[PDB]
DNA sequence: GCAAATTAAAGCGCAAGA
DNA sequence: TCTTGCGCTTTAATTTGC
């Protein structure tokens, strides 16, 4: 809602402060005071808008000569929901074959199949192996 | 200007329960 | 035999001071 020429940095900031996961991935915000640029929903802490600018992507911010927040850089912004769509597919595999399939996931994060469920809840937000079971019950 | 210290939050690991 | 909830720790970034 209310979008300037594809960069209402004014509300983008309202998104950065509002931690709107819907502006995450769409733009970043670079605080020159610290030389960092986070997503609109950074979970570490914040600096005034003053030294804060916005970028279409983290690479643009990365191009401003800033250090991407190790909290907002490794995780996914709007791409977050897309990586969560991938996990749902993980549910299919856990109900598609007979033996459960987490080996590719567990190896990717370096954790057991139960912790993969814990990740499914972390990203989805509140349902690890239970989200796997529900999806499988409706899929 | 440059640094250190603090606060905040997320997620991993552990446990217990069913 | 399998599962899920909760806690705590660690990580990270921000703020202020001189
Ligand atoms: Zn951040």
């Amino acid at each position: 809602m209310k979008k300037a020429t594809c960069l209402t940095d004014d509300q983008r900031w309202q998104s950065v402060l509002a931690r709107d996961p819907n502006a995450d991935g769409e733009f970043v915000f670079a605080v020159r005071t610290t030389g960092i640029f986070c997503r609109p929903s950074c979970r570490a802490r914040h600096a005034l808008r003053e030294n804060v600018s916005f970028y279409a992507n983290a690479s643009e911010a990365l191009a401003a000569g800033f250090r991407p927040c190790k909290r907002c850089q490794p995780d996914k912004a709007n791409p977050r929901q897309h990586r969560l769509d991938k996990i749902t597919h993980a549910c299919r595999l856990l109900e598609q074959e007979t033996p459960v399939t987490l080996e590719a996931l567990a190896d990717q994060v370096a954790m057991s199949p139960f912790h993969l469920h814990r990740l499914f809840k972390a990203t989805t937000g509140m349902t690890p192996k239970a989200w796997q079971q529900a999806w499988r019950a409706r899929r």
